[PDB]
C-alpha cells in the first residue's frame, strides 16, 4: 500500500525521468522527502507542460552530510542537462538539499521551489538512532513507542536495531522486501542526522519560492535568515502531505506562471 511508497530499490537509478513531455525545455528537477522516493511527484509531473524528473536516495547517495549529497545529485543532474540555469524543487526533507544544491551552484540564476519545506524545516549515538528507527518502525506497524523503544535502546548498534526493526515490521508485513526495509530504517537514520545537522555556508542570493501548506517559522520556514534575494511564499491548500495532491492544482498553476 502506502508502505511500499516509503521504501525505494537501493540499486534503482538515482535519476528518473518522471514524465514523457518531449518538450525542450529545461528541465524541472525534483528532490525527494525523507523516505527517498520520488511517488509524491507522480502527481503533479503527469500534469506539467515541461519535462520532469525525480531524485530519489539510492545506496549509491552519500549521506555522510546535506553537503555531499547535494554535490552528488548535481552530478546526476548535469549529465541530463550539462548546463548552467537549472529549475529544481525540493518536498519537504528534500527542500533542505534542494537548497544546499541550487547554493552549490552559486557558489560554483537557477530556479528554486520548496514544497513546504526549507533548510530549517556526540555521544548519544544510541538515543539518536533508536529514536530514529523507532520512528520509522512506527511508520510501517502500529507498536507502541515505549514497546518499541524497549527493544531496540539496549541494542549493540544501528545495525542491530536496523535488523531488530526490519523484523518487527516483516511480522506485520511478511510481503516487505526485507533489503529495502533493511536499506531504509538505516538510510532514514543518516538522512536525519545529516539535516539535523545541516547548516548552509553562505547567504543565498537567488530567488527562492516557498510553497507551504495551509493546514499545521512564520510564513517563511525561517528562509529569510538564510536568503538576501526575493523570497515569495505561498499558501497551497491542504497539510504537509495533501498539498502536493487540490492544493496541486495551484502548485501547477504557480509553477508554470514561473518558468516562462
Amino acid at each position: 500500500v502506502n508502505l511500499r511508497s516509503l521504501l525505494v530499490n537501493p540499486e534503482g537509478p538515482t535519476l528518473m525521468r518522471l514524465n514523457s513531455v518531449q518538450s525542450s525545455e529545461r528541465p524541472l528537477f525534483l528532490v525527494h522527502p525523507i523516505e527517498g522516493s520520488t511517488t509524491v511527484f507522480h502527481s503533479l509531473a503527469s500534469r506539467l507542460s515541461i519535462p520532469t524528473y525525480g531524485l530519489q536516495c539510492t545506496r549509491a547517495a552519500p549521506l555522510d552530510s546535506i553537503h555531499s549529497l547535494a554535490a552528488y545529485y548535481i552530478d546526476c543532474i548535469r549529465q541530463v542537462q550539462p548546463e548552467g540555469p537549472y529549475r529544481v524543487a525540493g518536498y519537504s526533507y528534500g527542500a533542505c538539499v534542494a537548497f544546499e544544491m541550487c547554493s552549490q551552484l552559486q557558489a560554483q540564476h537557477n530556479s528554486l521551489f520548496l514544497f513546504d519545506g526549507s533548510p530549517t524545516y556526540p555521544g548519544c549515538e544510541a538515543e539518536a538512532e533508536t529514536e530514529a528507527i523507532c520512528f520509522f518502525v512506527q511508520q510501517f506497524t502500529d507498536m507502541e513507542h515505549n514497546r518499541v523503544l524497549e527493544a531496540l535502546l539496549p541494542l549493540k548498534g544501528l545495525e542491530e536495531r536496523v535488523a531488530a526493526a526490519v523484523d518487527l515490521i516483516i511480522k506485520s508485513h511478511q510481503g516487505l522486501d526485507r533489503q529495502e526495509l533493511s536499506f531504509a530504517a538505516r538510510s532514514f537514520y543518516y538522512k536525519l542526522r545529516a539535516a539535523e545537522q545541516y547548516t548552509p555556508k553562505a547567504k543565498y542570493y537567488g530567488n527562492v519560492m516557498l510553497l507551504r501548506a495551509k493546514t499545521g517559522l512564520g510564513a517563511d520556514y525561517n528562509l529569510s535568515q538564510v536568503c538576501d534575494g526575493k523570497v515569495s511564499v505561498h499558501v497551497i491548500e491542504g497539510d504537509h502531505r495533501t498539498l502536493l495532491e487540490s492544493g496541486l492544482e495551484s502548485i501547477i498553476s504557480i509553477i508554470h506562471s514561473s518558468l516562462a
